């Protein structure tokens, strides 16, 4: 069991993220890390709404090891410091977890 | 048994300055741990995001023992009123808030202002 995280930073700013494999896999040591991923995942989507007045493009489910995509491409708000500052903390949170448990987590970043 | 983590937020003058976390570390069963893993992540993230992105260093304090004890404090950090610092903190308050809402039996949070 492994969680896959891919961020997309276009010209210096975070645009989207496409996490997969979280949303449990009854494997405790893993489910632990999944909780972690999901906590950070939903907080972003929430804090971005509540605190940044940004309603991101969300897509999700907990089927076959869950899949969740958060897009900001179709939004001319993504450049708001408050949006970007929050997205950066999410990248900083996912990044540390994939380096603390490279066994369970993988964080990639495509720059363009 | 008696599995409960509490988030005590103090807000002095419109801005958050500290928060205390006790019990979030250690066991209680499976579902409890999951919550602990969630609080500890949001908690460790705030400390890291504040130092790295927020240019603000924080007074930390923890004893893995006795349920676990966290105390992220900003009462004496010059830039504590700084808006970057406050946004990241606000969101930490939002995360901890829903997490306590979704799992009332494992997490409790209060905000007492001064």
């Amino acid at each position: 069991s492994m969680i896959q995280a891919t961020f997309i930073r276009r010209k210096g700013i975070l645009e989207s993220v496409e996490l997969t494999g979280h949303a449990g896999s009854g494997e405790y040591g893993f489910d632990i890390v999944c909780a972690a991923v999901s906590t950070l995942s939903m907080n972003l989507v929430n804090a971005l709404e509540v605190l940044a007045d940004c309603t991101v493009s969300l897509q999700m489910d907990e089927f076959d090891g869950g899949y969740m995509k958060i897009d900001l491409s179709y939004i001319t708000n993504k450049s708001d410091e408050k949006v970007q500052l929050l997205f950066e903390a999410f990248l900083l949170g996912i990044t540390n977890l994939a380096e603390n448990s490279p066994e369970f987590v993988t964080a990639k970043i495509m720059t363009q």
